[PDB]
């Protein structure tokens, strides 16, 4: 695709953001 390096590293990887406050939740 036109760009599809963006979205396997940004809507693959930037997408994990949900789990992001539960894997970093021990940061204050």
């Amino acid at each position: 695709d036109i760009g599809m390096g963006v979205t396997y590293l940004a809507l693959l990887a930037a997408f994990k953001v949900r789990p992001t406050f539960a894997a970093g939740l021990l940061l204050r």
